[PDB]
DNA sequence: AAAAAAAAAA
DNA sequence: AAAAAAAAAA
DNA sequence: ATGAGTATATCC
DNA sequence: TATGAGTATATCC
């Protein structure tokens, strides 16, 4: 790979400076991704003074700081800067301490600090602290305390160095040293003098100082190499004690962040988020009340005008205050919520974008007890405060108010930073947010949890980005929350509702990072369409648009051609063969079917042994008492053993499994080893002596790469070809699988070297492996049975939410899964979740990529694997014509067992879109009562439904309601695959938005439209034509889901009904101008009549009792609202037969069940017209 | 043992050791529970952190160890005297342990000897009276320095909580006991007058250019400033702040503000302590088995939490006087009088702190010392007889 | 330090003049000499000495001649003011008869300091009561 | 119906 | 003057 | 900015 | 009544 290509990518990314972009490069492993990116980074850093890059990797072995040093030496030819003040390696606290004590032991400290006694005693106490810390690395609860002690010791060492340099630079250390005998703060000029002193210092000692303490001068480091675990966390600056987070630091602004394993980063981020969310928990009621009091203090002009002026003048502030006051009045949040002890564990509540969930089943209910002056919470049926409404409503208010405060904090920070003269000590957004929260009288913990709700994600305010970011993925937009109720004698009078919010998915973190820095992501599998082991590329594409570049549009075409190997292998005549490991109940096939067997009853002895070993397990009672599966796994492994054994041409082998052989009967080293030793001489004469087996694992007392090298060397010079047993996890990407060319390899070797490389390259004098055994990769989805509010439970729920967003599972599966968790029961993995099979294929591809890092290769690479593995590999969304040849032939073999995704994915996409639309319109009815803007959005989108029912993508995205909402609220149109006009759906459940698009029962098309049953009515079709509501549905891409079709039908019916009612009874039915009258009724008249219209079809499976109770509650609300005694009329439009209004025994209610028949002509009797007429006026 | 050098690491090392010892105790608890057929997990929690057993289960465990062979019971009782602390007639312990808390068996949180029912009507034999006083004094000093809080926010939060009590926004249990006393109305009036007088609704911002601020001491004889020039404070109306600094302008009498708020806090906390005592007495009537009764400390913490105060604010407010509320008009027997001002007022310390994460105001960290060893001894004598023994028990010093 | 000085003030062993001087010295890191006629200092010194000498009085058999060796400062610091020497060990009585050359009078300065402290406390009480009244 | 004790100035 | 999305019931 | 010269004990 | 079936890596509090 040419370095110029990566330089072009870097300069293209730097060209995107104001609106930073994300670039992803797909290049197969073993090619020069890391090498050439290091060379290009060094070259660009040398050429450009202000360029700053973060080389972020996932594992400590992939930093390649030595490779950076070599590249820096090679690229620099004029100044050859010391590489220590320009390239930095930010390591952990433990690693820094390890380096410090190693330097102390090996006299590597440049005798300026070693001589001083204070530095000495700091080193001895630091070494003692590190010894204790290492002694206490077993448990994690006490890891925090040990880390704190280590940090304190390291800070003491840093303070010793600071005072040494202070006395060596004549700087007034005294100012600090007296006024700061603990805090030890300095000013900009003193540290500048120290830095310029160490600048002119000799090379060796300054070199050591810069190498061990990169944070000594971070604004001069052009390249910063670190692990992503450090990148997410903070760095502790020199001359300071409080660590500063990378995320908010100014060092990321306009920087270029290179993620060396792009897909692998998400996982590292996700858990780093999850365990963070669990560390930050606060009482919900106290948090809301304190925030409300702080905002009210701001309103009354008690905060300094510096931010009071910024707060008060915005209309959103008054809206927030009114909303908080209404919430406090509604939920009695001024009073204490007390829950009497439940005896048993009260469990917890969870809210996900699809539903609430109670881990105990019985819902939680709360009501205000006036005699007790309290709020009683418990399992009692009395629920007057709507607790299940209380929790999400308060969480939503907190999210919105915190976003408002974050905007104000951004303004405050940008104003305060201008006054400062020195730019080396400006305040970050986190400091501004914490300052504002502390100004409102909020505790540090409350400030922390409030800040952690959206952090610093704001999105650009300008309305000319030329691309509208939109997405219908609810989990990415609102996250999930967890609530736990706790009682304690220390606060005996009240029950604490501890809340935990997870709002920052790894995709949101990446988008937030992209708001201030360009990102280049390298990986062999950077764009695999899985949402479990890779970012949600669909969501990222939706939210980025043109800002999501592709790295292949910059590689030289020669390299692109070189990526393919299927022509290279044929030139050298390399054959890769794969066969299935068919196995049944007992070992009847692991034995060679050839009629040369010597011992028959010894096979029965082996079968009895394996039966005994699988019957010695007492784990679970299902799956044949957990014995049937394990035996099949063992027999597949031994089939691999035999197949490797018979062939003498197999130089090496790697039977990668998903288990490390251990003590238990699942996988044990002793049984496998004895079985291999038996089969050695049980089959063949030279096979037993030539073949060997060696197991590499972390269960041993030695590293993994070195023992793998030992086995490959035993093959190299010991002359015995070996079988190597491992796990997919113990040997990942970044590990080598090549050995020297043995004589047997020497006489059966071949080369696939490209053109332009010598015969002594690193990849030229190594050879590859002879074939792998692929066992079943497992655990893509978590299966932790004890579902609790911990990291594992959050991981499970988050994986399910990720699946639901990517349209891989539907609502019924998610509900079934949640109910199973409620009963400590797990459900079957979804059978058509593309992410499962893509992740399975991803781990297999990563395993197969380790045998393609060298030029020299041997032929006839035979592959053996279990049948179940063949069932779960896929090529969907994978560049099959650009991946490894071994995976290519594996897919060729799998062609018999490949399953379809397009049809199930489309079906689930339709179901999820309809469900999301239904939930959106369910929220609209709840909120429409309070505000009036959301009424404008509802009206606009409801009319957009009938403006043009069938829409193209271009027309829909470039619209008025789709353009300002920043998501797809109520506009989740379907996709007409055949560009059709009509479709049939079977509704499973109407009041949950569940539809099956492979069924029948409700057809949606022009049958429910103007041109039938209402166009023929005079004055009605002409109005629709004037209202731009076409009666014919044009055949284009997108159509309305059933939830949207419901509103379409309702709007058409309501317009027609209002028109016909006004025509028949000759009056103008005025509109409800009262904001309180939302959801009250359709129309009003003469102060005592309320009129409601409906577009329902003929008599459904609905009883009259439901209508009676609905109108009863509605009229109770109406009398409570308008302070009168109203009487109600309700209308059904269509009726095939003579159906006349039915009155109550007292005449209180009027219900007409049909006006116009299915031709569009009037049907009602004129006597009934007179009846309605004199009932209307009373 | 390795981390015994630095006292900063002593806290963390002690916490780790306590966690390990608790795990050992949990293992022993499970071993004894299965031998007594007690459903631990069910009593505790199928999950982890729990083991909250009922009185009956631990009673069964105690019965089992009582009927156990003598060597086993002897080892268990020697190693863990707190296994059954009610049966122990004589309890031998150091002064430092007596001041602090003992951790009960079967529980994770430790209970202080100070408020435990184990002291009621007991006889305390201090065999090194008078050597104990220094020890107690030293401990007191350490405790005083551990507990600090921002004075302005503390006062504002307490005033807000008391006003909530006034408007009947707390459960009737304590609300009906707060409101019928004229002292409550007077406390509310003083809180309002102090808030209006010292502009305590607004933020106190103290601008430093980097010079050390020192601290301010208040002793029963005088105020004291460690850096000479007295602190002054005025209300900047244009900034809507209270400017605090070394300027000559003093429109708010800062050196008067500091002790006045402290006096108000001490009095209000005494009132709340009386109300918490009433609440604890009333609540202990409801309890049937008087084995899990709430202590005065629990009642005070519950009252403070119900008022909306933080845990740290509750600790500092409760430490202004620890359950000392005197007898009852001495039943017209003897008039306890004293002219020693330091025993009656203690002393206070105040330090001003500026941090970039609360850039808009200056925190006035307060530190009150009120419990001299003599007051601790008197408070102990409010609930137990004391016998003091030494050859120098009455040396005048 | 502050609490020790407050204790001395409460027991009428230092007056407001000495406390003010001590506080002024603390403002400058120039701590003053210990009070010369504070009974508590000498009584505490004597208490430590008495406890030490009690470690050789736990038996009925004693050597015919006992020797107590100390520097002159111990002689100068011990005293018998409020200490009932009658019910004290013979060793301490002999030590006192040896240290008689430096015996101090504490009753007088204690009396005048008590008068001064009572007057100061009354004045502080009235300064408070006017402002509160 | 049992809250305390609050000068300036050095 | 760019804060969000809230129903029941299982 | 001089007077004066410590060891013992135990929870967060 | 109902399933799937690990090892491993890294950093701050
Ligand atoms: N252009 C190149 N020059 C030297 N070595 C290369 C080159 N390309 C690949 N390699 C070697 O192949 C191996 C893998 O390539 P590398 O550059 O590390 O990227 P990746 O790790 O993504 O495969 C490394 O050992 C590397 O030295």
């Amino acid at each position: 790979m040419q370095v110029s290509d990566f330089s072009g990518m870097i300069k293209k990314l730097q060209s995107q400076s104001p609106e930073h972009a994300l670039m992803l490069l797909n290049a197969p492993t073993g090619t020069g991704k890391s090498y050439t990116i290091i060379r290009a980074l060094c070259r660009y850093a040398i050429k450009h003074e202000n360029f700053r890059a973060f080389f972020v990797t996932d594992q400590k072995k992939n930093l390649k700081e030595q490779d950076f040093e070599v590249a820096w030496r090679e690229e620099s030819g004029a100044v050859h800067k010391a590489f220590s003040e320009r390239v930095a390696v930010v390591r952990s606290l433990e690693d820094t301490v390890n380096k410090l004590i190693n330097d102390w032991d090996r006299q590597q400290i440049p005798d300026l600090y070693r001589s001083s006694p204070i530095f000495k005693k700091s080193l001895e106490n630091l070494g003692n602290a590190f010894k204790s810390f290492g002694m206490m690395k077993e448990n994690e609860f006490d890891l925090k305390n040990a880390w704190t002690m280590l940090s304190r010791a390291e800070y003491q060492v840093r303070r010793a160095m600071i005072t040494i340099l202070a006395d060596k630079a004549h700087v007034k250390l005294k100012n600090i040293s007296e006024a700061g005998a603990s805090a030890f703060k300095l000013d900009s000029i003193s540290k500048g003098k120290i830095r310029e002193f160490v600048s002119k210092q000799p090379k060796a000692d300054s070199k050591w100082l810069n190498e061990t303490y990169p944070t000594f001068d971070l604004e001069k480091k052009q390249i910063i190499i670190l692990t992503t675990a450090k990148f997410i966390k903070s760095y502790t600056p020199f001359f300071e004690k409080r660590s500063k987070a990378f995320r908010y630091s100014p060092i990321l602004k306009d920087a270029l962040v290179v993620l060396d394993e792009f897909d692998s980063t998400k996982k590292q981020i996700l858990e780093s988020a999850i365990d963070e969310a669990l560390k930050i928990q606060a009482d919900l009621n106290s948090l809301f009340v304190d925030l409300s009091k702080g905002l009210n203090k701001v309103n009354e002009g008690q905060l300094p005008a510096k931010l009071g002026k910024s707060f008060t003048f915005r209309d959103a502030f008054k809206e927030i205050l009114n909303d908080a006051e209404q919430l406090t009045a509604e939920f009695k949040l001024d009073f204490l919520y007390k829950m009497e002890e439940q005896g048993r564990d009260s469990g917890f509540v969870m809210r996900v974008p699809q539903t609430n969930w109670v881990s105990v089943g019985k819902p939680w209910n709360a009501y205000f007890d006036e005699e007790l002056r309290q709020v009683v919470l418990g399992r009692q049926p009395r629920n007057d405060l709507n607790f299940q409404r209380m929790l999400p409503r308060i969480s939503v208010f907190l999210k919105g108010a915190t976003k408002f405060i974050l905007n104000r904090a951004r303004e405050y920070q940008v104003s305060e930073n201008q006054k400062l003269s020195s730019l080396d000590d400006a305040m970050t957004i986190e400091d501004a947010c914490f300052s504002i929260y502390a100004a409102l009288g909020l505790s540090k913990s409350q400030a922390k949890i409030l800040f952690s709700l959206g952090h610093d994600f704001s999105s650009p305010t300008k309305v000319k980005t030329t691309y509208h970011a939109h997405s219908g993925r609810r989990f990415q937009q609102r996250g999930l929350s967890l609530f736990q109720f706790t009682n304690d004698p220390q606060h005996d009078l009240q029950t604490k509702i501890n809340a935990c919010f997870f709002n920052e998915t790894p995709e949101r973190y990446l988008l937030n990072l992209l708001s201030k820095a360009n990102v280049l992501g390298l990986s062999a599998t950077a764009t695999l369409p899985t949402v479990l082991d890779n970012y949600d590329l669909g969501y990222l594409r939706e939210m980025l648009g043109p800002r999501l570049l592709d790295g292949v549009h910059y590689l030289s075409d020669t390299t692109i051609k070189e990526f393919d190997f299927e022509s290279r292998y044929a030139k050298q005549k390399i054959e890769v063969k794969v066969e299935t490991g068919i196995v049944d109940r007992f070992f009847s096939e692991i034995l060679p079917k050839n009629n040369q067997k010597i011992d028959n009853k010894k096979i029965w002895e082996l079968d009895a042994e394996l039966a005994k070993l699988v019957n010695c397990i007492p784990a679970s009672e299902q799956s044949r008492i957990d014995k049937k599966y394990f035996a099949r796994r063992y027999l597949n492994l031994f089939n691999s053993f035999v197949i490797f054994l018979t062939d003498p041409s197999m130089t090496s082998f790697l039977g990668l499994q998903s288990l490390l052989p251990g003590a238990d009967g699942r996988m044990d080293e002793n049984y496998i080893k004895e079985t291999f030793t038996t089969l050695k001489d049980l089959v063949g004469g030279q096979d037993g002596v030539n073949t060997e087996l060696r197991i590499v694992s972390s269960r041993n007392q030695e590293g993994i790469q070195e023992q793998l090298s030992e086995a490959l060397n035993l093959v190299s010079q010991g002359g015995k070809r070996v079988y190597i047993l491992s796990a997919y996890q113990t040997i990942g990407i970044g590990q080598n699988l090549q050995h020297e060319m043995n004589e047997f390899e020497r006489e059966q070797a071949a080369n696939i070297a490209p053109k332009g490389v010598s015969k002594s390259d690193r990849r030229q004098h190594t050879i590859d492996l002879a074939g792998m055994y692929l066992g079943e990769v497992t655990h893509i989805l978590s299966s932790n049975l004890p579902f609790r509010m911990d990291a594992a439970g959050l991981r499970s729920i988050i994986e399910q939410e990720y699946l639901f967003d990517a349209n891989e599972i539907n609502i019924k599966y998610l509900n079934k899964y949640l109910k199973g968790l409620q009963h400590q029961r797990l459900e079957r993995h979804p059978e058509y979740a593309r992410s499962l099979y893509v992740s399975y294929s991803r781990t297999i591809i990563q395993a197969l990529g380790r045998m393609n890092r060298s030029f020299n290769k041997m032929p006839l690479i035979r592959l053996v694997m279990p049948v179940n593995v063949l069932q779960m590999v896929t090529d969907s969304g994978i560049d099959v014509e650009k991946t490894s040849q071994e995976y290519r032939c594996l897919l060729t073999a799998a062609k018999d067992w490949e399953r379809d995704f397009e049809k199930p994915s489309a079906e689930i996409a339709k179901q999820n879109a309809t469900f999301n639309t239904f939930r959106d319109y369910r929220f609209v009815l709840a909120y429409l009562q309070t505000s009036k803007s959301w009424a404008q959005i509802y009206h606009d989108t409801r009319w957009f439904y009938v403006r043009h029912p069938t829409v193209s993508d271009k027309d829909l995205k470039s619209s008025q309601v789709f353009q300002q909402r920043d998501d797809e609220f109520g506009l989740q149109y379907l996709l007409n695959e055949h560009l059709d006009v009509s479709y049939e759906v079977k509704p499973i459940n109407h009041d949950n938005g569940q539809f099956d698009f492979s069924g029948t029962g409700m057809e949606v098309s022009a049958e429910a439209a103007g041109l039938v049953a209402m166009c023929r009515y005079p004055g009605l079709k002409e109005a629709f034509e004037s209202l731009d509501i076409p009666t014919k549905w044009e055949p284009n891409e997108r159509i309305l889901n059933p939830a949207q079709f419901y509103n379409y039908r309702g709007l058409l019916g309501e317009v027609s009904g209002q028109f016909i009612f006004q025509n028949e009874w000759s009056l103008k039915l005025a509109d409800f101008g009262k904001p309180e009258n939302y959801e009250l009724f359709d129309f009003h008249w003469e102060g005592k009549v309320v009129i409601d219209f409906k577009n329902w079809r003929d008599a459904p499976d609905v009883d009259t009792k439901a209508e009676r109770q609905k109108v009863e509650a509605k009229l109770a609300k109406l009398q409570a609202n308008t302070q009168r005694e109203w009487r109600v009329i309700i209308i059904n439009i269509l009726a095939s037969n003579q159906t006349r209004p039915v009155m109550t025994v007292d005449g209180k209610i009027l219900e007409i069940s049909g006006l116009i028949d299915h031709q569009g002509k009037f049907l009602l009797t004129p006597e009934q017209k007179l009846n309605v007429w004199r009932f209307l006026n009373g």
